[PDB]
């Protein structure tokens, strides 16, 4: 990897160093923190609003399925870090999303999103991104949607058990 | 003029030959506007990972047809190594006669354009784009080569745009 | 505005058609729309920021006289449209601005902060600032303040009152 | 700083060395002398103008307030040091500024007012430019009121007294002084 | 020699390594594998078309009276080895080619068809060419045929034995 | 076709204007004056050389049967007009060829040589090219051999004739 | 002439458009308002300074005997018109100019000095340059000395009488006569 | 100094190096021969031209009152040195100038000219110029006449008895 | 011919208008109002040379010679009309070349000197040159010795007595 | 000469290295071969060329009157190395030049007539050239005629000896001798 890429599948994913909101509290997080797992990153358009946030709501409670079988979940917004903290941390009449079980990133520079070549320029927010990463930094799967359509958590799911397997096997299930 | 098919963008217009019902037919992505299009990127004319997903993802025509979208498949395979490749039976590894046109990027044009290339190998990715009736492409996948796609994703996200968009307003939630 | 610049004293203000939470509806604000007036224009702090009961009541306690005085301003921010509604929404009792009498101006693609120069892109926030522009467009008093500091409400209608008097009517005051 | 940058809040303030008016003799004025003392340059558009001079005689006056907190004025404008020197040299009475208790630079070259950005380019002279200036060179204030108004002095001096707590504290205080 | 250059006459024949089917079996088979012997370069263009290719059945039934002189026969295309490996698997009467003895190198990134110069980049195909390389690594020859005939396997024969003889006894 | 491009199967040939002998004397022929017949293009190295004479008499002798199947012949040379000229005067036994029935183009600027490419540039000398073009202009073959060699007779008119066929026909 | 040149004996003379103390008032000068008269266009480096430079009185009397003659002197710096003008309402005495019958040119910007190639740079002054500009806009003489030392006020009334002499024969002069 | 820009006041005197006519003989001169020494270059516009006989003997004549004061006199054309010297032998009586004491500085490739910046394009003369160098090899003074105005042995030689003096002194002067 | 060409023989030698010495005063001469007959150039090192003035004397002498073959002899230096002029008008005891018959031209600015190739930029002065223009304006002939040997005035026309006969005339 | 000047007097003489014909065999001739001697170069356009080849002829024969001085007379043509074989087999009768005296470059890539610059570039052709080289290898004369003009020798000669005679001294001679 040099800087000035933007992801490309198979390819080395460009490293982050970034504030982030862990259970409630502030926290460093780095690509290199969680290498040696899959991680999965997936975009919204806005924080604090309507959209129906189906996935999100879909990733962070399956949290759990993530984590067990080998795979990182990860959330990124554009927002700062206070944001994203004051929206885990607000009940939900107040408009929250209540306290997750997965890490959220504040990319309040934009470099994530326009590192992946998600971001929207114009409107200064992200298309539905969905990108798997691998133990070396390697990027297997990508998944993008408008924003009038929402996420499979299963298909994502299942797709990367199966690669984390065929990696070490190098085989892949027939049909 | 590098294209680079992205989503909610227009879709790079391209016209290639094609198999359509065993014969030689240009097809282009003129054609369908006003139509959905799915087009999906297979890696090898005759491969050897498996057959039977690929006879199961050649039968299903008729689900996109009832919810009105087209699909497609692309590769940077000519058109003649498609067309063996649906004249050999299932048995040896190949296809048989099937409903759906096999477009040939031999020529790194299309492929490159939407980015699916792998341009030191000159072969194909795991690649499916959904293109809406008036051009905007509202949805891409790519896997890394070895494990395929889903043709239940693609129809379902299909329909998911279809309701919506017909519908032209916001929804509850 | 040439397609460039920054921001300069004098010359003519970058012009803006975004969006603004005005009283907690959306309504679509351009600062062509003032033309015949004064607008001050401030920055404010990210969303759920940290920060005294006292000061960022101040400027809302102060949000009628602009009106009444005859001019207009504009907070805005680096924020987010929606992240700033949830926090005029949550009351100060629970730690939120509450309602606010001025429009918030939502800058998230980072437009309003760029134009003017206030942004440091690594951060994603504006440092204060107010600016003074005359119902030509002209921007004349220009304050970056810094982040720590309140944004003075007798300074900021200080230059209203007079710069709008030696323009409305020609002669200084000495001294 | 690298020769060209257009001064900006935060970076390393662009370095002078200047001709100046001291106390009625000539000296040069650069950043270097000063070091970890705050400094606070001002700029004046016009040497004998017909703007009323009450806005030094008040600058003098708090002097003493930024020098016992540790701070230093200045002043600068594209007149030359005999422009200025004249215009300190006639009494306050008769139409000129009289002797004072701070600096003044003259920018004749006109280096500074471009390298810090309180230039009109046409008119050669600065406006209303307000520097303060920190103990590592550092510009975490800048204020311009145009060619119209004045500046307030008390303004400026809860500036630097009140920046001085957010540095030795290596806090943000939305509530104190 | 620079990369990039196209195949030029008199020349160090430019540099590839490809994969390539032999006998059913991948293999790497570059350009180096071969040399001190001289290296028949041959271009079928994409194959399954209603012409005869009867003469390439030529070359490969007497490909033992060819290798006898010190030459080393191989053929390329565009297609994938996948792709190559089933027209090669696929026998000859239902349109294959099913038999030969000959390395079949598979260049889809163009990388062959391009750097010697037989390409037509729109259609991602060669013409039908043939380069004669001496155990130098030099371009001796350059044919290069139309897409509606083919090419003529005495003449092989014919230039490789001349320049044998040429190059060994210096008379010509 | 471009100027500065070089020549190539399936692409329109580039016109040119050059001093050539004829059954004995200058003329100016150019590729513009043939079109409606097709033309062997070929290039030779040097004058009053060795293995030229045996090889050029076989296509010179040929003469009537290109012109029989609508067809006209040139060899091009790097050498002078005056040595293509005098050559043609000495006699094959002392002689490099004897005189002739086919058109010889020489380039001695280099310029022609150059404009198909089958010119080796350090020598100042061209291989030994083939080319043939049709009544639109279009290059349908190409052969490029080495010195010691030369073509053939036979494998011109075979494939004059076999063109001729697909052209007219399908 | 074009923007960006400097100041060349023989060529058109670049124009002037620049604030002036006038008569205690300010005025803006043009060339084109002397087209028909010649014009000694002068520089002197700074206001209020000492040793008195009397090049400038010269310049005043003999502003008298050049429009005696038909000529136009025009001085100019880099001060601003504020210390130029209270430098010509100060009386001589107390170290000022006293006044003056010639208009005094505000340089304030340096955009003519630039073009005369009278500027200093790093010191933010103008030479001493003297530039006779005819009606037809053409620089037929140069002086330039050091800042330190006067010109001599005897010498440009002998030449520019001189070549309106010269312009209105058409030839040269052997011997100069006066 | 670098090479390519024309003189100027208080800027290094180009070097340069020229054959010259001296009382008769060819002789190499440089002006970091006279370096310690005030130097005046004035510019003659031709040889055997047409000038008043008076006007050139007087100049030509005064080289003790530069002597006495310690200077060194130089006068120079674009003539080659042959022509000059056929002008220096010609005795004045003839219409000619006649022998000289003063060295003649010809170059007939033009580059002193050009340097000094005199060289008229087009016609290949210089005008009549004079100019005084100091013990350093700075320019304290510098007159382009136009071809019609010769020059005045007491206006050339004040300024220098002058700088001399203003040098020396090492003091302020008064008013 | 271009704009800032040198000069080539065929190419056409770059005109010019150029003030010249002729029979004693200065007259204005360009290459154009010998337009119809042929024109010599010649340079000589220097004026009031110290070298060798009886070959000049000879060189002058010659005019007739080429008017009766209908060509104008003209000579070019670097030395000014005001320095050239002197040095027709002075007797041989003060080194004078005396008063002579053909034009003589100063290129004191070095216009032609550099056009025609024959300059020395650093001793700013023209070798011995020699060019023949014709009437239609095409140099037919140019020799460049170098400083230490004149012209031979029989080498000089000698050429263009051959190229009246070549032109042929009738 | 630094590798793309053009053939210009004074400067070093540009070297070259061509196949030629001489005394009916190849051979490979440099300017590198000579030094020591003054070289005089000239051109001839083509291989039995029908102007006169009284010339080549000319300095042919009087070949060892250019060589007893300490001079070498070099030929260049643009034919190649059979043409001017085939050129110097016939005899003079048939328009021929037979055999010869002097070595004859040909230079079939134009890389000599490129060199001078003496190229016809559109014909690949030459004029009439005469070059006079020195032992350190610069070129003190040049000559260039029409193809309907030749080249005089005697002149030629005239203009070897005096450049060496005043090498020797370094005293140039006024008024020449033979």
């Amino acid at each position: 990897y040099f800087q000035g890429m933007v992801a490309e599948v198979q390819k080395q994913a460009p490293p982050f160093k970034k504030t982030a909101v862990v259970d409630g509290i502030f926290e460093e997080i780095s690509l290199e923190k969680y290498k040696g797992k899959y991680v999965v990153l997936a975009f919204v358009p806005l924080a604090f609003s309507f959209v129906c946030p189906t996935e999100i709501v879909a990733f962070s409670d399956a949290a759990k399925k993530f984590e067990d079988q080998g795979a990182q979940v990860l959330f990124a917004s554009t927002d700062s870090e206070y944001s994203l903290l004051a929206w885990t941390n607000l009940p939900r009449k107040d408009g929250g999303l209540g306290p997750v079980k997965v890490p959220l990133l504040a990319d309040k520079n934009h470099s994530l999103s326009r590192d992946y070549g998600v971001l929207i320029e114009k409107e200064g927010i992200a298309l539905r991104g969905l990108f798997i990463i691998d133990p070396k930094g390697i990027i297997r799967h990508i998944t993008i949607n408008d924003l009038s359509v929402g996420r499979n958590v299963n298909e994502a799911l299942r797709l990367v058990e199966g690669f984390q397997w065929t990696d070490k096997n190098g085989t892949v299930l027939p049909c």
